[PDB]
RNA sequence: UGCUGUUUU
């Protein structure tokens, strides 16, 4: 059971860190307002309002400890245990041309998931095609799932790996796979 | 990053 409590504690690290992450917390008003009372502090009360997280735990004790062993260093813990932050040696980057150009380069445009796709379903057929940093699932106005996604890779280099990757497939169906750069 | 809408159409 220590085996279920380590992937455990593996989810709820990778979940909070795209919370505080590039590509959630620029665009994350409710997250930004939390952030601003405290020197970056957030409560863990207030954490495990969020759904995903909620989902995988509500103890205190269970994220501390999984925060404690992450690899990526991007979370820091209160002395009394109680509040994390992103370190303030993990500054945002500066949203400049280079910054944007170089996510551009490394951001992929997928099509062909059925409507009924859910968020973890993807997350799933992504799992051995490289390190992956955001997924946006493209929605109508209504906010119905299109079967269409952006996906930013971590390099270039992994990113081309996976474009050029020849007849990639969702169980049945064909997907058109673009750079972002190629779709309009 | 992105996406979205924006009548001094």
């Amino acid at each position: 059971d220590n085996e279920k409590m380590a992937a455990l504690e593996a989810k709820i690290c990778h979940q909070i860190e795209y919370y505080f992450g590039d590509f959630n917390l620029p665009r994350d008003k409710f997250l930004k307002e939390q952030i601003k009372l405290d020197e970056g502090w957030v409560p863990l009360e207030i954490m495990i309002k969020f759904n995903r997280l909620n989902r995988l735990t509500t103890d205190f004790n269970v994220i501390v400890e999984a925060l404690s062993k992450s690899k990526a260093e991007l979370m820091e813990i209160s002395e009394d245990k109680t509040k994390i932050r992103r370190s303030p040696s993990k500054p945002l980057p500066e949203v400049t041309d280079e910054y944007k150009n170089d996510v551009k380069n490394r951001s992929v445009y997928i099509k062909g998931f059925p409507t009924d796709a859910t968020l973890d379903d993807i997350k799933e057929w992504l799992e051995d095609k490289g390190q992956v940093l955001n997924i946006q699932m493209r929605r109508t106005l209504h906010k119905a799932f299109k079967g269409s996604i952006f996906v930013v890779f971590d390099s270039i280099e992994s990113a081309k790996k996976f474009v050029e990757t020849p007849g990639q497939k969702y169980k049945e169906t064909d997907l058109l796979i673009l750079f972002k750069d190629d779709y309009f």
